[PDB]
């Protein structure tokens, strides 16, 4: 389980950085 | 809390960077003959 544990915390790390991206538009469309 | 969202989210991605630099000094260390 060595190659499993290298491709499960790659997963993980950009899962987070793509929640960022999605609060940044909504706080944009809530001014209008 | 949006101001909250932003410093909790940093927090999060510094400790699993962390895990990664452990398990590679455990691999280096089980290989000594001794």
């Amino acid at each position: 389980l060595l190659g499993d544990f290298f491709r499960k915390s790659k997963e993980k790390i950009g899962k987070e950085f793509k929640r960022i991206v999605q609060r940044i538009k909504d706080f944009l469309r809530n001014l209008v």
